RNA sequence: AUGAGGUGGCAAGAAAUGGGCUACAUUUUCUACCCCAGAAAAUUUAGC
């Protein structure tokens, strides 16, 4: 299995694991990723009966940045960009899985495009009459946020 | 007057058959895009 790596701990991946697939346990799948993974990667997980992510340079660089982050300075914005279907979503998922294992609090938005299109129950906020509420989109995210961060609640 | 005008009136129904016009969707429809997204829901006439 030249394409697999036995190191299933994202905190110990480096340049020597590049191009190799590491396994995410079903517990980690259901806890860390109720909603994150791309729709067509969930089919592969269901068909292969295992979730495996390749270790790539973008994720390695973004993990090296997060390992040396100073928590006293203001939060740094990292933006993954690339051509269509290049793996940036799964790189973000790799980074989320790294952060979850170190008892970070995860605020994961799986797709912000869903909040700006195709909303059937749009309401007007009682808090601020000039804004609109999206109960179906907010309650769906709240359940998965509770699932991911149940310990800290 | 087979020319030019005035006045009023003339409104039509039945089938049997032939044709024409419209919409007819899941391989569909709406939005973004111009193709890796999100939501909704037997007879018979021609042609190659
Ligand atoms: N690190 C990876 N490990 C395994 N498969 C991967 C990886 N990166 C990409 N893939 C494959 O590529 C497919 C698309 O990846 P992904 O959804 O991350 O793309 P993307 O660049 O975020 O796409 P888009 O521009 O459409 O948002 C994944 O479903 C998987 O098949
Ligand atoms: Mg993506
Ligand atoms: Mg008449």
């Amino acid at each position: 299995a030249i394409s697999r790596t036995n190191e299933n701990d994202p905190a110990k991946h480096g340049d020597q694991h590049e191009g190799q697939h590491y396994n995410i346990s079903p517990q980690d799948l259901e806890t860390v990723f109720p909603h994150g993974l791309p729709p067509r990667f969930v089919m592969q997980v269901k068909t292969f009966s295992e979730a495996c992510l390749m270790v790539r340079k973008p994720a390695l660089e973004l993990l090296h940045y997060l390992k040396n982050t100073s928590f006293a300075y203001p939060a740094i914005r990292y933006l993954l960009y690339g051509e269509k279907g290049t793996g940036k979503t799964l790189s973000l998922c790799h980074v989320i899985h790294f952060c979850a294992k170190q008892d970070w609090l995860i605020l994961h938005i799986p797709d912000a495009h869903l909040w700006v299109k195709n909303c059937r129950d749009l309401l007007q906020s009682s808090y601020n009459k000039q804004r609109f509420d999206q109960p179906l989109e907010a309650s769906t995210w709240l359940k998965n946020f509770k699932t991911t961060n149940e310990r800290f609640l």
